[PDB]
């Protein structure tokens, strides 16, 4: 009924509910950027119909051993949230912007 995550600007498939991550507890992190801009940011073991822009980033990382690259819808362009890679336990991971999303069948 609301497994299918796509893009709220476009409708763009983006994820599924199956493929959510509980990284360090639960799927849910709150975190702010240096810009002090809140995000309700769920993970994902994966996505699609992404653009991944910029080069990989440690900088401000919220995830411990992750560098970060900009997850753009491939669609809209609407800044979606971020690939995760460089660490462990997984190596790679989406973290996804909640309120950007639109979850349904
Ligand atoms: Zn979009």
């Amino acid at each position: 009924g609301a497994s299918i995550f796509r893009c709220r600007q476009c409708g763009q498939t983006i994820s599924r509910r199956d493929w959510l991550l509980p990284m360090g507890g639960d799927h849910e992190h709150v975190v702010f950027n240096p810009a002090g801009m809140i995000f309700r940011v769920w993970c994902f073991s994966l996505a699609q119909g992404l653009r991944l822009i910029g080069a990989p980033s440690g900088e401000f990382s919220w995830f411990k051993g992750y560098d970060w690259t900009i997850a753009l819808c491939g669609q809209c362009g609407s800044h979606l949230g971020w690939h995760y890679e460089g660490g462990s336990q997984p190596q790679t991971f989406f973290g996804l912007i909640k309120d950007r999303l639109a979850e349904g069948p």
